[PDB]
RNA sequence: GGUGGCAGAGAAAGGCGAAAGCCUUGUGAGGCCAUC
């Protein structure tokens, strides 16, 4: 149900970035948590897991970053972003908030996202 | 208890059971507010 393709290495990325992001920054794990982190103007980057079950919890979201201007990935599964989060290892979805100290990593992986 | 609104927790909570253990929880546990 994905909107793009994400090629693994971007993924691996993606959530290596993460788990350095939590860190320093702030994350939200969870989808309402997410929605409304998005809606106000608050995320920097959104993870969407491809496993969702039922696929509609996450179906609104990717049309909600980009009228909000939030660039956003999927990830393979939910377990895999939760561990990465950290704290209950599984998230249909999660936000970066606060970018720590990884504000040229990230905006190096959008950047490669708006490549696809 | 119903409805509406917050918030975010797994070395964690609440539910059921004589017990074994099972159920539910970032797909939102406990908790808080308003309202019926
Ligand atoms: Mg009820
Ligand atoms: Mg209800
Ligand atoms: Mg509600």
């Amino acid at each position: 149900y994905v909107r793009f393709e994400v090629p693994e290495d971007m993924q691996n990325e993606a959530l290596s970035l993460l788990e350095k992001v939590r860190e320093s920054g702030k994350v939200k794990k969870g989808t309402n948590r997410t929605t409304h982190a998005v809606y106000r103007g608050l995320a920097k980057l959104v993870y969407i897991a491809e496993d969702v079950d039922p696929p509609e919890i996450v179906a609104h979201l990717p049309l909600l970053c980009e009228e909000k201007n939030v660039p956003y990935i999927y990830v393979k599964s939910k377990n895999d972003l939760g561990r990465a989060v950290g704290g209950w290892p599984i998230g249909a979805s999660a936000a970066i908030i606060n970018e720590g100290e990884l504000r040229k990593e990230l905006g190096s992986l959008v950047e490669k996202i708006k490549g696809l």
